């Protein structure tokens, strides 16, 4: 079957890629989204955000996988929820195929209006990010 | 602010800013949204995109206002809602206050999953525009 089971061993497809996941991904951006999926506890995001910066990001994602696997297949798909939104190429490599978009986890967990609020604020951050980049683009250090 | 009745009288709020809305807005980004708002028909998106560039973008939104006036309050709310997502400062000036967040129109029209998919792709067009600007913030004509 296609991963329909619910167990911690589900992570096998992500684990052999954690070498890249720890050096590329920053839990400091994805941990509030993992709250919406109801897999990540408030204690988990606190202990990972013990450093608010991206200094210890290598050990952050490493312990974060070990955190989300405590909920089994739940934390697996939840990591994919945050991943397909924030790191799409990281999903493409861990699975070997295109973004599936199994966002029915966060839909069931936080609600359709929950994910609508998430995406709606993310497009405002991105609308802000466009003017943020063209501001520094118009005046560089060359 | 806003109203409940179905007529051209509904538009009188947006009319005072019409000259700015027609020169600033591009139907090319708001037309696929207005499809899911169920106010814009497959003929209208064609007539405004008859010019692929920004050559006559002034009269594109001008004729689009007339399209959405046929549906009175439907097209009024739909233009507000697309303006609220795509042009936040234009919505801010036309209403006189912060985004009210009356996305309940496209929620009732295309469903919560409809707007969730529109926002999930909207973040990718913004990831495209943000990568477009960091590409130059990485390397310019200098
Ligand atoms: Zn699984
Ligand atoms: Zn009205």
């Amino acid at each position: 079957g296609s991963d329909y089971e619910n167990d911690d061993e589900c992570w096998s497809v992500l684990e052999g890629f954690r070498v890249t996941l720890t050096s590329v991904i920053d839990p400091s951006r994805i941990t509030p989204y993992l709250r919406q999926c109801k897999v990540l506890n408030p204690d988990d995001e606190e202990q990972v955000l013990s450093d608010p910066n991206l200094v210890i990001r290598k050990r952050k994602v490493g312990v974060l996988l070990d955190i989300l696997q405590r909920t089994g297949h739940k934390g697996y798909v939840a990591f994919l929820e945050s991943l397909e939104l924030y790191y799409p190429q990281l999903y493409k490599k861990v699975t070997g195929k295109e973004p599936a978009r199994v966002f029915s986890m966060i839909i069931d967990a936080s609600g359709e209006s929950g994910l609508t609020q998430l995406l709606m604020t993310e497009v405002m951050k991105l609308q802000k990010k466009v003017q943020d980049l063209t501001a520094l683009l118009s005046s560089k250090d060359d």
